[PDB]
């Protein structure tokens, strides 16, 4: 049993706001001065029910957003051009919703809706954009497929628009669907790519070149993470790269290349090896075991194929002490390993 | 094996609350030497937690049951904090190596959730008991708020407060206050009803501060507001507003305005009845105007906080 | 030049709440052109110019009318900044897409409002004094605009000066008011009425906290109320009222007493000790000066039943009180 | 008047806990079964005041921590060995406090201290460690100097213990002094190093090699950030590297190398150039302006000074094709460069 709103005729006040919002939506002129609109909002929450004005605004927002779906059926459109079109649609939505939020600030801030479980105006916009644009199965699949394809291209050496990618993945975070839509597939595809890369390059390249490559990839993925992914992806991503390029090959690497690195006294590469293996569960342990093996095999070759035995031992001890000192950072475990291994001969 | 056994015995001692028959240094060393160890620790943790389920089939008085859950929760926490101290090296190297395995502490929570609180019988009995204590409190009984704080806090730590407890809690609150609103609106005059509604809002604020989670705040207060005021706005004004205004009851009018201000449509419905009152009373004088204007100005000023909307309504009404 | 002017005029329209006499597309384009060929500094400056100008109205004044004027100024500021943010969204986002240390447009606005309006010593003091006065009035029974208060305190939080400006003074004033209230009402009122009052105040302050204060104030506020109304009077309360509550079997009040004392350091402990004392004294008076109309056995059973019931309902079956009671009984049974 | 605590004699109950804590502190045996200690804590909060038991525990914690300062006067000790000593001390502290926290869990969780402003047992331990060990001017300066030196060494190509560095910087975060003690100096030092590196390498190396180097450094610093620094350092750090290696040299890079990159058709390098300049305020704008200049200049030569080999229509088509291709691959089809080029073409 409500009161009559002060206005010249029924619905005058709401109409002004309807027209203002449509102007915002079509990017034309707002043909009222702003004070009048702020007042309109204040009157409509004072004499009528706030929850109703919110429903009215939600509806005209929904009508417009629903209408923006159609531009995304124009396939088979170029993948990048599609992603740009989604981004432009996202920017226009955000711009419009921020402006609407300014006009209706009183509604957002109202004491009566303190306790309401109705989303804020901004969040209401996000629900609508999620529900009607990005949740559509065809649009989502094409958007996510395009994002993943850009990352794949970059990992293969191509130049892409990282800025476009940042903007899209950031949209996915604002819509709270980054984890669901994008992240699991991204980690799946990263797992598949680096599993295959690990196995392929471990045949094609010698250990020193492989380790240099693994280091580059870890630095690259850090840079991807900093530049356009969400921080919540960091542990998973690095763990995946570490696992596929190092974890799966720890023993193979050592078997193929450790003897050569140690025989040939390759200090820089030995340092790198130790840094990389330090990143993975079991790494230093597996290294330490093969180190014991190398050291034991050398003593057997001294006693069997000796010009002087003491001198040959001293030379080896010096070389190996030095490697422990610089490449393995003075790690006591390697010193002990070595002393135990020496007692074998 | 010798080394692992020491840690196995240590952990069992922690689990049975008996003596740790090694000096701590020796244990720290044992952990450092052994760095599978995580899986071994997980397993002996799981074995013990699984074994704690059986005490909850002995059903038993609701409060005694909740205390038994709380004790089990405290012992679990205590034990896991202590295990975590001994195995700190394992936690930190797992953290220094990027592992996707949960920390020791979190591993404990998954096990407690999975084996104790997730069980349908235990969960239903725990949540039923919590809800019963709140209901009893709302009825004027004294309960152990401390027990309640501790159990709800457990539900937050296990990350199941929203799922298990909160929806049922809001359901039960909705039911209780729906029925209270209808009952007391018949039994009590408006002044006494409004005083009561104010008490309930203050009480529920207190429950919230003292033992519930902040994420329950909006929902809870909105429910109390909706059921005690929102559903009765028009009936309250019809039953009591003419008397409050005729009799110049300023304190009650202030309270009315404060309460109605909290609820959708409240001030609006009040505003409309205000216009009605002024038109009717003003019509009876014209069929003295200064005395009425003074009375009315004073109510606007004190009870309605100088609200411009009521000043305008009144000026328009006087032009009748 | 030409292009910047359009944006300067638009922003001035927003600031004076008049009409924006360009269509929005043209403005969005103007912002995009100006970044595609200092603009942030220019926008900061025209924002600052306007906000600076809003100080003058606060040199005039009734406390509530002053606070309303501050609130209006805050709402307009927010409204204007949100709208400016819409037009210049491209600038915000390509600052965010470029790693910049410059605050967002929105945050830039908050720095300016803090610096020019609320940070002024006279305006801040008058604002804080008014806020404190409204809370004091409310605590004294007066009806105030909670909505105004919520809005102003929430402004203080957005400007990140709630802890500095308001909260310490608020806790000081609360401490003072409840210290004096505790001492005054402990003289004026019997224990049952005092406890009922303390409970009301705790419920009230919970409500103030929920309704308009920041959650960070919760622990401090409730501890202060607890300390001044209960902590400072635990012994005096028991001395003045515990014998009457127990003699007269006042179960509701005993329940409340236990609930309240449970909230405070030393509370249950001091209660427990006086409980032991009561039982020893009362028990001794049964065995020494028995009532003629009961048998000795009946009198002792009656007392045991009364006491068991109090433990059970008022003290929540607390084992410590059961033990204290059994021990105490052996002093006479 | 407080009640009498159930115990055989005054202070029996507290003594058990005092001995328990000392055992924890010296890493020896806890000579009571744990149940008895848990009970002791509960009794002391039930019959006596919680706040007092907390003060007592704080004091015996403080006494021990204060005593751990002296090992850090053994200078002039090797920087790494010092840092390892600080880390060991930090681990022991943490270990001891977690275990003390287990015994006194009831005290931490008590309802009466809900409203207390007293820090949790754990946080109490952090205040004490901060106040007595890491806050000491000599210890802090040596700790921070050593951390900064390890980073500097890493940037210069040496292998360091990143794990040690992660653990120490993480301690600094737990003690809430990462921003104060470390971060401002770290950004100062990073600013100084890369300002110098930018100026030095921009003389020593041609543009292609410089850009490749800058790219490496940005990838490296990302890796440092991920591996041992706090995330709150990310924006500042990258901005600094970007500013000193690219921002300060945008014009110089283009003036030294852009004509060559374009004349010689160096597509890979042009792609990298665009990616790097895209990271910096003004980057693409400055690149766009020089692009216009190149196209006007080269086009003006393609009409005033013809080649004998082709008609000049062919020479223009060859140039258009080259330039379209660069826009397409190096500049990612950027409309701004298409327009710039069309405008520039209308000049000749």
């Amino acid at each position: 049993s409500m009161p009559k709103l002060p206005e010249n005729y029924t619905d005058e006040t709401w109409q002004k706001l309807k027209e203002a919002v449509e102007a915002i939506q079509n990017s034309t002129s707002i043909k009222y001065n702003l004070e009048e609109l702020y007042q309109a909002v204040e009157n409509l929450c004072s004499y009528k029910i706030s929850a109703n004005l919110y429903k009215q605004l939600r509806q005209i927002c929904e009508d417009h957003i629903k209408a923006q779906i159609h531009q995304f059926r124009e396939d088979s459109l170029d993948s990048v051009l599609f992603l740009k079109k989604i981004d432009r649609c996202w920017q226009n939505h955000c711009r419009q919703m921020i402006m609407i939020r300014s006009i209706f600030l009183f509604l957002d801030r109202t004491y009566v809706l303190q306790n309401s479980m109705l989303p804020s105006i901004w969040d209401m916009g996000l629900e609508l954009f999620r529900a009607h644009i990005i949740s559509d199965q065809k649009v989502q699949n094409k958007t996510i497929d395009g994002i993943l394809l850009l990352i794949e291209r970059e990992r293969n050496g191509e130049a892409i628009d990282r800025s476009l990618l940042r903007s899209l993945l950031s949209m996915l975070s604002d819509l709270q669907i980054y984890q669901d839509s994008f992240e699991q597939r991204f980690l799946e595809e990263t797992n598949r790519l680096y599993a295959a890369e690990g196995q392929k390059l471990m045949q094609e390249r010698e250990v020193p070149e492989y380790l240099h490559h693994v280091n580059k990839r870890l630095e690259e993925e850090a840079d991807r993470l900093i530049t356009y992914l969400d921080q919540t992806t960091q542990k998973s991503l690095i763990a995946t790269v570490e696992k596929q390029l190092l974890g799966e090959h720890l023993t193979a690497i050592l078997q193929k290349g450790l003897n050569n690195l140690l025989d040939e006294n390759r200090i820089q590469d030995l340092s790198l090896l130790y840094q990389l293996f330090s990143r993975v569960r079991g790494g230093v342990q597996v290294l330490l075991q093969q180190w014991i093996e190398y050291i034991k095999a050398f003593g057997s070759t001294i006693v069997i194929n000796p010009k002087t035995m003491r001198q040959e031992l001293d030379d080896f001890k010096d070389k190996v002490d030095h490697i422990i000192d610089i490449c393995f950072l003075k790690n006591e475990k390697f010193i002990n390993a070595m002393k135990e291994a020496f007692e074998t001969f």
